[PDB]
């Protein structure tokens, strides 16, 4: 496939389609590395094996995987989801992958932003990311599809979530922050999700719930469910580590607009009674440079990092109290969908959930 | 998606290998680097594969496999429309470590994935270890979607034997019946296997080939099927020639052979280069115990024969030889209807091979 | 260093000394691969790891790591104990290690035998084990030493003892099987323990205990704790999948004499009451060519897989009732040495144990 | 061996000798990188076996390679030279090896700098480097030797030349650099130094003669050939791309007294009269990220870039008229050392040549 030099997607007339449009496939990446995931990634392989196959139920499933985990990843997964080779440094593929937009005419195309593992070396995650920032053109070459690279410009799909009618939502906490790109203004990176997401209108929210991990990821947060509609954690507990957070994207989201003027009709999505936490003897290694797993860490338990996918969404699970309820929650915010929960505690020990291991692939439409 | 085809064989499915002149919908290359093999790190090489690939591309769309250090490179390298994959490998023959296609009548496709070795394994192979050649065929097959059958504890490659698509198929005894092989297996044996999985009911046995010390005389330096009833032969009346035995003795066989139709074959000549193409001396290739020694003065086997047809075009090896030429109006005559296209691929043949051992192509469905 | 061609250790008077004879140093290679070990190697990790210290209290202590793994090999490892980068394949540098020798006028050579993973394509535990074959040389570079290559012989560290006075012990079922030098006889792979360790002497015994995995190493069976002085694995119980190999390893030393005409003395070793057995729940990848570490089981567990390390004896213990017994019987056998048992089921599940997974440097 | 936390080499009696002071070892990576080095690596892999077998008369050498180049390396080099396997980015061992330094009473142990390939993310070589990062620590673990990490401090070897007496020689245009340490003031990069090489007095030369490769270090321009003598590059060529580096260099250190307020004695070293080009031929693969390798490109050709080495001193030869001038002027530097000349183009059209492929381990005095 070729690179698409000179122009944006906005000036091409590509769109990046909500979640929640129709999808051809979905993609992730097997996780291992020891230095993030406990017991040599045994636990989170498991649990990445039930997201793909509950996804697979909805939409065609795929896996990518490096040279030593290939014949193993082979053997966990079912035949149905498709498995590739692919070099990477961790299994993050909502972060490192191709953001796809689509034109009116039965074409799509993909963004490559720059990755750095949220903050390159001011405050990332690992180092270094190089076969990471290369997963976004290899997944293109499999689809046959020409990419935009954005040069010098980092972004991850995580960052921002996107309602396909002209508007983005994102957070002040990640896109601001000194290890993404310090020397833009707010303006400069409003104009580059203007031209490469094809928008118009920029939602700020302020702080995110993960400060030291994405810095503050929005899809932790809130999410667009369809046009003019959100989710939104919410707690009134104000010990948790989530409140104050919560409570202001709440407070912001019930009074935005989206880019055709309707006011956004917010919907509460519940966060987990108990801390989520890292346990000492977790068989964890550490690493200098490496994000360290530490005794009582509160880990990033959040019930938005859902995918949409087709017919189905695929929920969190981490055995506390509100399981159920999130699932109950879910359910209304998408009453046509089949709404499967996985357990995924084992994933959000390595910092995030579902939506961060995943990136969905849009149907071409026209033409 | 691929899952393995267990307990059946392509033959009791109703699949078939087709003929490599049957319609295609896409082929196969691997990136060659290794330092022990090719020369200057590749580079000379590199270019050839790049001509060879681009030639396919104006015929049948073009696939690139590489390892994760050459990606760059060789997507750099490669014009846009020829698709570039990440996908480890000891060397690049995807001819002989490639799965081989078949097909069925209800436009279903399915991969056979023989047991590679490396030409020999640890009794006369080319270079150890070869675990990521052998793992290619199953790597390209969950490309396709294609589900495969592997043949546990039987070694192939693609490159040793030529199918009609009509229930024939062309070897060399060298090549199969030697110890690094299947040497627990009789002929009969042997046989089972090639009818087993390329559906075929006639294995029709050349002697020698051209190159004992490399892949122990792969049937597609010597001879192919040009269409159903008609075949190539290499030939020469240069009694100095390495060649000259094998080519006239595979000659005569083939004037003496009917297909499992039972037409008599139809023998085409095609000629060999008049001098020989030697490794030197100053080339700069490293030498490492257990790979295949590049040593000054090694003739090279460099046959016209291991040319890739491929939809309306066919790609023939030139060697800078005087019968450069030659070849390219031969192998005009044997498909009159096609585009013959020569690319210059010495820098291949130092390695051991040619244009045909550097593919795979992968039949359109049918049915289908 | 040099390869050293055309000669043989015994040509050139060096021998392989005896494991009880002074050392100036032992190796180690990390554990990490996960169609071997559980948990990403994760357990096994923490084991080796105390293998290693409990070694550096006696005697210079190295471990050699992947590219991955350096890091947390070096943070997990105390600093006296040194780390090198290595490629390997698994981590049994008892028997991909170079085997040392000596001439007793003060120089040292490696014997870099060749390495097939236990059996190669015929019944080898993995595929490739191309890395673990390089060890031997790299170790040597290390080390300054110079090496002979035995070309076209295999053979393993852990498939022979010696008492460093001409005498070797080994087992018919590892050196006389299939997946080793099926082209040599019995008679020719005597030839080549005679040239490459400096013995006169062959003493074979017949079955190992494991002819699944190493294909009955002795170093699980009997082992030479002095000149002329033997311990050999027993167990009364018929049930024990080690029954016959004991008993007949334990009668065919009784008439043993070694090169010097001795007679040996033939100290017996207990055995686990209990089999260890993998577990169900042990997730351990499958790989094709890989061995399998499948639900039931029987890990070989033998106290006799003990490294000697100067004034030292590192015992394996495996939380079966016997490992009290077993110190005290290895502390008879070296009254004037410290016998420390390190729990080392983690290793045992990937196939072996303490004597596998260390390879030492003798003293010049 | 042990990370040495709390204290630097100057509180712990530690100081980086003089290259002049006897050595017991030299170290040098392998080269291999196909977008730097052309063929593969196949000709600079003669010029590093050339470089290091030279050595190798004098004192004894080692070199590290990557796992799939070591068997290649081990038939390539004499079997006197050691060979370890050693993961590495690319081959400059003067930038990313250990700098070691000694006291009075026998010990040694490494000073393991931060590296991030001249310049990180703002305008490195390449990326990544965490390997070429590792070596430092791998090269002080063989020797038994404990280090002393310098945390958010980016340093060369090459970027700096000691006299082993209290004086540092080093170039603003490298240290001061965006790339680098850049939320260092120039005092506070004097204190790092001043701290890790146990010295008094840091010598600021202004520009260096390679901007784009390594941001102009100082192994190019001057060294120390013994205390209070130095080297310096020196052209009356106005044309030449290092003319004005070198007037001003030159210029400085005749200004200059060292920590022991001895005028510095200059000697002048040539430079090559042509200059060294990339070829557009050169079979060098376009990788982005990767410094481009582009025909008409000037390669950085200075003799300055030697090594002393006990009784020996390697200088480049780059097929220049003034191969043979540089060699007698450095014969003058140094009358009692043997001078071996090695051809080196191959190892310049990757960015630097002898003193930057080879890191020096001082022997333990006392």
């Amino acid at each position: 496939a070729k690179r698409i030099v000179g122009s944006t997607p906005k000036q091409d007339g590509f769109r990046m389609p909500g979640e929640f449009e129709p999808q051809e496939k979905v993609w992730m990446i097997w996780p291992e590395r020891p230095d993030n995931w406990r017991d040599g990634g045994k636990p989170v392989q498991e649990a990445f094996t039930n997201v793909a196959k509950a996804i697979s139920q909805f939409t065609p499933m795929n896996v990518v995987v490096s040279q030593q985990q290939f014949q193993n990843c082979r053997r966990q997964l079912p035949p149905e989801i498709t498995v590739y080779e692919m070099s990477n440094n961790d299994a993050w593929v909502r972060d490192c992958g191709p953001s796809f937009v689509i034109n009116d005419h039965g074409e799509i195309r993909g963004v490559d932003w720059t990755f750095n593992a949220w903050g390159g070396l001011v405050d990332g995650l690992y180092f270094p990311w190089d076969q990471d920032d290369l997963v976004a053109q290899k997944i293109c070459e499999i689809e046959h599809v020409d990419s935009y690279r954005t040069d010098d410009f980092v972004l991850e799909g995580g960052s921002f979530h996107v309602d396909g009618q002209g508007t983005v939502l994102t957070t002040e906490m990640c896109l601001l922050s000194e290890g993404r790109n310090p020397q833009l203004s707010k303006e400069a990176i409003e104009q580059k999700l203007c031209d490469y997401l094809n928008v118009e209108k920029v939602l700020w929210l302020g702080d995110g719930i993960d400060p030291e991990e994405t810095n503050g990821h929005v899809d932790d947060v809130a999410c667009f469910i369809a046009p003019g509609e959100v989710a939104c954690i919410y707690t009134e507990d104000q010990n948790s580590p989530f409140y104050e957070a919560a409570q202001d994207a709440y407070q912001r989201l019930l009074k935005m607009t989206d880019a055709k003027g309707r006011q956004l009709k917010v919907h509460k999505l519940c966060c987990p009674v108990k801390n989520v936490t890292i346990k000492g003897s977790f068989k964890i290694d550490f690493v200098e440079g490496t994000m360290p797993r530490e005794d009582g860490d509160i880990c990033i338990a959040s019930y938005m990092n859902f995918l949409i996918t087709n017919d189905g969404v695929i929920v969190p699970q981490y055995g506390d109290e509100n399981d159920r309820l999130a699932l109950e929650q879910v359910q209304t915010m998408f009453p046509d969908k089949k709404i499967v929960g996985v357990n995924t505690v084992e994933v959000v020990y390595g910092g995030g959930n579902i939506h961060c291991i995943t990136q969905q692939e849009p149907k071409r439409v026209g033409g």
